[PDB]
C-alpha cells in the first residue's frame, strides 16, 4: 500500500460508511474509476457534513487545486481526501463550479429557511446533488457531452429526493422540513402533526406527489444510460435501482416517520443479478 493508496482507501471508508447503496454498486467500477468515486464522494461527504471555518478550508483547497493541481500544496481540511481529489484532478476533467455550488448551498443551509415552493426544493436537489452528478460525468463517461452531464444531474436530482422521502422523519427531529410550504398547504399536511400522530391520507397523496416525480425521472434517466460509458451503465443502473427501491420500504413500512427503512444487502445483489442478467 503506497501512501496515495491509503488516501484512496480512507476515500473509500467514508463513502462505504455512509452509503451502502451507492458504494455497493460503484465498488464494481474498474480500479480507475471507482478510486475516482471514492475520493469525488469522500469531498462530498466532508462538504455536506462541515457544519464554518472547515468549510472554507475544504473550499480553499479545492481552489488551490484547480488553479495549480501539478503543485504541492498544504491542505488545510482534510489532507488524505485533497491529495486523492488532486490526483484525479491531474487525470481527469473535474467541474470544479459544481464543487462551489456545493459549498454555497451548504453554506446558506445554515440559515435555513424552509422552501417556499417545489422550484425551491428542486433546487436545493440540484445544489448538494445535481451538482455532484455533474462532477461524477468524466469519470462515467468516455466522451462528456451536455447530454451527459444532463442526465448524470437529474439522477443525482432523482436520489435527492428519495433521500428526503426516506428521511422526513429525522429530518423534522433535526429541526428541518424539505416539503415546499406551498405543497405543504395544497395537500393540507403538518409535518409535526403527522410525526405525532401517525400518516394520514393527506400525507400519503403529498408523499406519493414527490415519489411519483422522483420515479419519473428515474425512468427518463434510464432511458437515457447509453451516455455513459458501457462498463458503468450496468453499475449505474444498479446504484439508481438499488436506491429507488427505498421508496418501496418507505411504502411497507406505512410510511413511518419514526425509523429509517432500508434496502437489505441481500436484496441489492437480487437487483444485482437482474441488471448484470439483462447486461
Amino acid at each position: 500500500m503506497t501512501m496515495m493508496d491509503m488516501n484512496f482507501k480512507y476515500c473509500h471508508k467514508i463513502m462505504k460508511k455512509h452509503s451502502k447503496s451507492f458504494s455497493y454498486a460503484f465498488d464494481l467500477l474498474p480500479e480507475d474509476q471507482r478510486k475516482a468515486v471514492w475520493a469525488i464522494y469522500a469531498v462530498c461527504r466532508k462538504i455536506d457534513d462541515s457544519i464554518i471555518q472547515f468549510l472554507n478550508q475544504i473550499k480553499e483547497d479545492i481552489q488551490s487545486i484547480e488553479k495549480y493541481p501539478y503543485e504541492y500544496h498544504h491542505f488545510q481540511s482534510d489532507r488524505r481526501i485533497m491529495m486523492a481529489l488532486q490526483h484525479v484532478a491531474q487525470h481527469k476533467n473535474i467541474a470544479f463550479q459544481s464543487f462551489y455550488n456545493l459549498i454555497d448551498t451548504v453554506y446558506k443551509d445554515q440559515h435555513f429557511t424552509m422552501f417556499e415552493t417545489d422550484a425551491e426544493l428542486f433546487g436545493y436537489c440540484y445544489g448538494v446533488a445535481g451538482t455532484v452528478g455533474e462532477v461524477l460525468t468524466p469519470i462515467l463517461s468516455d466522451h462528456e457531452t451536455h447530454q451527459t452531464y444532463d442526465v448524470a444531474r437529474r439522477l443525482g436530482e432523482s436520489l435527492q429526493l428519495i433521500n428526503i422521502l426516506r428521511d422526513v422523519g429525522e429530518d423534522f427531529e433535526n429541526e428541518r422540513i424539505y416539503f415546499s410550504k406551498q405543497r405543504l398547504k395544497q395537500y393540507e399536511v403538518d409535518i409535526a402533526e403527522v410525526y405525532q400522530n401517525g400518516v394520514n391520507n393527506h400525507y400519503i397523496d403529498l408523499w406519493e406527489y414527490y415519489a411519483a416525480i422522483a420515479e419519473k425521472d428515474f425512468r427518463d434517466v434510464m432511458d437515457q444510460i447509453k451516455v455513459f460509458s458501457i462498463e458503468a451503465q450496468p453499475i449505474i443502473e444498479l446504484a439508481a435501482r438499488i436506491y429507488i427501491e427505498i421508496l418501496d420500504e418507505v411504502r411497507q413500512a406505512n410510511y413511518t416517520l419514526h425509523e429509517r427503512v432500508f434496502v437489505e444487502k441481500r436484496k441489492k445483489a437480487k437487483l444485482f443479478h437482474e441488471i448484470n442478467s439483462k447486461y
